[PDB]
């Protein structure tokens, strides 16, 4: 078929990014991150969305592999919030040693440039994205070493309000959209690079975020409210101020956000999807957002990794022309990782000061005159 | 003087690399790890042993910076652990980011070859150490990501029991020197490329760990048994298996480690300590050790991180050669730390399996049938 040949000659000029992926999640459930002598097993799951294989035969061009845990359960606030940062360096860990482990398939990648020379080189270009703020155990500076170990975007919510924002599925309201800290952090974020992202967080705090933030932002798995009403799904309101923010709605996989009735989700609504996106704000902030491995079953003809062919040649057939087609493959969302670098070297640049976690004292009164008066003593000699 | 000029020569020559220096934990102290506009404080101190123009003035080559926190103290031994944790991440912040706004003194370097390189460039070479395996609240994936962060060393213990080794300054012992566990541990430190410091923890515990150790250790600031007996020294036994490791002793300023009398402790004193070692297991086995900002006061003659001068003048006063303190001023633990990256390639290369942290069960059998089932599915389309 000549649409299909199309479809393979553009993933192999462009690469595919795709938003979110929960891989490392069925790691922890299948293996408990345990891959020692389970190469066979990492290329030919057993469960579960993704494997080796597959991976290579869907001819997906990057990914941004989701250390996701789940919102603490703990009765203990306090335990249950350190748990999770815990459980994050976990993951992370698993992550890193999954990619090590299989250089020739995958390759490590925190940038525009990295992803670029990943794809050169015929690996998947390996990215990393945190899954709520309540993973950083309200941390400012847990949140800057997630960025060094190469986390390059944070869902400032799960299912779970946090001392920063509204999750979409929980009510009441906690907040009523972003905290005050919340709005803090999101200049913290900007300054340092990383890449906001508003699946899972409310209505209001996906309007407050996108008026605020001074970089764009994206949707790593969210839908589009218009064609199918949900908490989860992007409404007309804030799809005009991803516009102004120059951002990029990732578009998911999950059926119960493409129809009413989950056993009808299909490609074609995926699509539908994607061309409401791209003919109301235009094709440059428009993306793909599948989700697999965060869900038990996909839609007809989006099953697995593999299927990322079928979709490429799916929009080629509705009219979308091959430079528009690209652009939401990969080209929009190394644009906005592109942007949110440049961003944040201007303001590193200017010298604009970092936020900073508030401590308890360590030192009483008579310890800091100690001190003081050592100091002296020094300056006497 | 020509032993002043021969001392600063060498300064120049070779690096001055120290061991221990928690300069760090002043920081939090002080400025509870807040150092926006605070350069003329971070380059005149009014508390302290280390600044940046005392840190020029003194000649030093690198430091060690050390990532201390206090052993957990929380009645819930749970949160205690976790919250360790998250301190560490919040010293590791700052670390980091006084580095990067200060690149014209300091340079960040993780290797032999990094730590050349900022010397050649005229920096103190800036690596980072952990001083207890209780930062790491049992998890060994939270250990290789710290190593990530730039982590080159893991002191086993400070002065409380882990799960993992026993502390010299605590009676009754609890596992009679390294646990099941902690003799594990010590091939995953050797396998990732993590330098094993035996600062702190008992003569029993060095024992052991130095002949299971397939890589070369460090003291990163202790001293001498003989010349003083603490349980904080180093015994002529343990020095002898520290020979046979290949590692290095780096040599104390702490008074209460040099002299029965703390008051009576000087310059001589750390004089004595480094010729004892060098005399007896060769001067390619000994460093120094400072331990500045881990006190209140120093000997006479070295009160500051800008007495090292002193130092390698005095040395050479007693008659140990230009080669000799060259070696004792830091190529011998560069070496380590250049032995310490070849066992662990060595290792990699011979795809060694890692060690892994036991988890939890996060699925029931009805999940896992669900997906077995889902598979199935998606292998007969
Ligand atoms: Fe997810
Ligand atoms: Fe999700
Ligand atoms: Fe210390
Ligand atoms: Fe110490």
């Amino acid at each position: 078929s000549p649409i299909e040949e199309q479809a393979t000659r553009l993933l192999k000029e462009v690469p595919l990014i795709d938003g979110h992926n929960d891989f490392p999640y069925m790691i922890r459930g299948w293996f408990r991150n345990d891959i020692n002598g389970q190469d066979a097993h990492l290329y030919d799951m057993p469960i579960g969305q993704t494997d080796l294989q597959r991976l290579q035969k869907g001819l997906l061009g990057g990914q941004f592999w989701s250390a996701f845990v789940p919102c603490p359960k703990n009765p203990d606030k306090e335990v249950g919030s350190l748990e999770a940062l815990r459980q994050t360096l976990q993951q992370l860990d698993v992550i890193h040693r999954l990619i090590e482990r299989h250089p020739t398939i995958l390759q490590f990648a925190d940038s525009a440039a990295s992803i670029w020379s990943s794809f050169r080189a015929g690996r998947v270009a390996s990215l990393i994205g945190i899954e709520g703020l309540h993973q950083i155990a309200d941390s400012v500076s847990a949140l800057r070493m997630l960025h060094r170990l190469g986390v390059r975007y944070v869902t400032l919510t799960h299912n779970c309000h946090n001392a920063f924002a509204d999750a979409a599925t929980v009510s009441p309201e906690l907040h009523g959209g972003l905290s005050r800290k919340g709005e803090r952090l999101i200049r913290e974020l900007n300054r340092m690079g990383m890449m906001i992202d508003l699946s899972h967080t409310s209505h209001e705090a996906q309007t407050q975020a996108l008026r605020l933030s001074r970089a764009p932002v994206i949707y790593s798995h969210s839908s589009i409210y218009s064609l199918r009403a949900h908490a989860r799904n992007v409404t007309d309101e804030n799809l005009h101020l991803l516009h102004r923010n120059r951002g990029v709605v990732m578009i998911c996989f999950l059926r119960e956000l493409l129809a009413s009735e989950a056993d009808q989700a299909t490609l074609a609504h995926v699509i539908d999807h994607i061309i409401y996106a791209g003919t109301r704000i235009g094709y440059e902030h428009v993306g793909i957002g599948s989700d697999f491995d965060g869900m038990l079953r996909g839609p007809d003809g989006l099953h697995d990794v593999s299927c990322y062919p079928a979709l490429v040649a799916g929009l080629l057939e509705r009219g979308v022309s091959e430079e528009d087609v690209k652009r939401v493959m990969g080209l929009n969302v190394i644009r906005v990782l592109e942007e949110v670098e440049r961003v944040a070297a201007e303001l590193q640049g200017a010298g604009e000061e970092c936020l900073c976690d508030e401590l308890d004292e360590v030192w009483n009164e008579d310890i800091k005159e100690q001190l003081t008066r050592e100091r002296e003593r020094v300056r006497k000699l």
